[PDB]
């Protein structure tokens, strides 16, 4: 059965156009784990970004079009067949309406421009769901488990705010449970685009960071104090993250083609520049202890039925995650040894 | 379909009655991946323990009760349900009748007693069942693999070959497979006993080492060249093994009450004293990278339906050997050993 639609206690906490947030929830009649998944869908960082992606994917900037039950694959899926280890969690799913990679703060809109009226509460959403979902049962029963898994601009909001909701739950609401992050997707690069962009990279992410009073890690931000956005990027954060963190990420993954404004592929300079950020990639994750890297073009893993086909040396993901889940209960780095596109004879398309 | 009973080209690797050796084989159409099992079962050391051995339990010291086919579960059974991960490998049973835990080179009787006619050929056996596998597909397409497992005498039977065993596939015949070796409670301590036994057990283990002539592993006998028979324990042989080794061994294990003389327990003292070698066991495995030890009472597991069923911290034992096969898959780890100390004390014990 589905996903059920809830409502937050607190009425201030909402969407970007003021509607109020919620989440989705599946109780399992007797886990004592669950899974928490943020869903993601780009960003805006500026008036210009804000109202067209008002008029483009207005379903993310409002509550007002949320069904009451949903359906979501992968690791949120009830079918063991589909979800070998987790079909028997209890399930929460939260839906993208804040625009801000689940990091904004801003309670009231800005004062800088009082035609700019969007609300970015993406921290205290994720914050306020994880809150109520205790009186629900999370961390109840000793010994239970939270894994905080999420996709593209989820899975940055995974990285963002998973020592804050581990320090909430285990030091200040003294929960004897186990937290986990996943970032599938949400690991991003700053480098020299295929050609010059309408504005730099990171002087979009500076801008936002602005706009949404964004909410960082404070071990991060010491390492960046003239430039505390870099924190934005998962390279960046993951030095100081103490929470186990396992990293999915395509090496050739379509939204960080679109970053570097590559276009669609149809020429030898294009397809050369897509190889070398393949590379980039790989590099950028090298001191990450638990890694699932595909040489594969994607982008979005965890919520899709086919979760279960991607495989690096024989070894399934889903496979990786629980043994990544193991090896942290008090990893493997499995990043492809082909290094050009589609060299993986399982990936998905 | 069963797995079907194969012989042995060479008609002089012998059981210890003189009668031919041999395996059991399934064959899959297209896995490049190898169940190799080692069935065990005790041994005997000298004149004495052989002959009652030959009355007792004769199947296991001869071929001439071997049955067409064997059904074996566990990690052998074709069943997803039961065998997660290796239902669909090639699986290979090497049954026990040379009762030398597999470490035997003895081709010939010693001459010196014609009543002893023993041949203890268990080392020669399962090099010998190895390289007929090779013309039957093992290791013949690159990227395959191979786990040498092996439950009591056979833990052990790992133990002693593991080493030769990938050294003879991967360097003597090239071929691009790795391999990696399971031992199933064999992991023995040489302690003092609840009660003093007929036999003291180093004396015992010498001897069968002699009467064996036991193939041991040279960088492990170099630290004992006074006494190589040491090697014949897990905890001594471990320092120096260098591939992939898993250790399951229940930490109230069978074979060692028998061998530790405790009788079957009954009394307060006997139970403290199970409880105690317990703790040895435990200490015992301090070095190990890859263990699954239970706070059970038991003996064996890796053929039995119920090997899913048990489970540390809620991780069953399939799904620990699993992590640490992709945790090896270089040829290079989980330590799941009961956190709770006393016996039975696992809510999931068969
Ligand atoms: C409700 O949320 C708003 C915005 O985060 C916060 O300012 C306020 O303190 C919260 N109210 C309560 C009662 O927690
Ligand atoms: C067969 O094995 C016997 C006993 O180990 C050995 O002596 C002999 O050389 C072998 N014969 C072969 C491989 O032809």
């Amino acid at each position: 059965r589905s996903l059920k639609r809830a409502n937050l206690a607190n009425t201030s906490i909402t969407c970007n156009d003021g509607s109020h947030a919620g989440f989705y929830l599946r109780k399992h009649p007797s886990s004592k784990k669950w899974i928490v998944l943020l869903e993601g869908g780009w960003h805006c960082f500026d008036v210009r970004s804000c109202r067209s992606r008002w008029m483009r994917l207005r379903h993310l900037m409002t509550s007002s079009q949320w069904p009451e039950t949903r359906d979501v694959g992968g690791i949120l899926s009830p079918h063991p067949e589909e979800n070998p280890y987790w079909h028997n969690a209890n399930h929460v799913l939260i839906p993208y309406c804040s625009s801000d990679s689940w990091s904004g703060t801003r309670t009231e809109p800005d004062t800088s421009d009082r035609e700019n009226s969007w609300r970015f509460m993406g921290a205290l959403i994720l914050r306020q769901v994880i809150a109520e979902l205790i009186p629900v049962g999370l961390g109840r029963v000793p010994g239970g488990e939270l894994m905080l898994v999420g996709s593209s601009a989820g899975g940055m909001g995974v990285m963002l705010n998973l020592d804050r909701i581990r320090d909430f739950l285990v030091n200040e609401k003294k929960l004897q449970i186990t937290v986990r992050g996943v970032s599938d997707s949400g690991w991003f690069l700053d480098r020299e685009p295929y050609t010059p962009a309408a504005v730099a990279s990171n002087e979009a992410v500076r801008q936002g960071w602005k706009l949404w009073q964004g909410l960082l890690p404070e071990e991060c931000t010491k390492s960046y104090p003239t430039e505390p956005w870099r924190c934005y990027y998962g390279y960046r954060l993951y030095p100081t993250l103490k929470t186990p963190l396992f990293v999915f990420q395509w090496l050739f993954d379509e939204a960080q083609m679109r970053v570097d404004n590559v276009g669609a592929p149809v020429t030898p300079q294009q397809w050369n520049y897509i190889h070398e950020m393949g590379g980039a990639l790989r590099s950028s994750l090298d001191n990450v202890s638990a890694v699932f890297a595909p040489s594969c073009i994607g982008h979005g893993v965890l919520f899709k039925r086919d979760w279960v086909n991607i495989k690096i040396d024989d070894i399934s993901l889903p496979s990786a995650l629980r043994c990544w889940e193991h090896s942290t209960r008090s990893g493997l780095r499995l990043l492809e040894r082909c290094s050009w596109p589609q060299c993986n004879h399982s990936c998905p398309t």
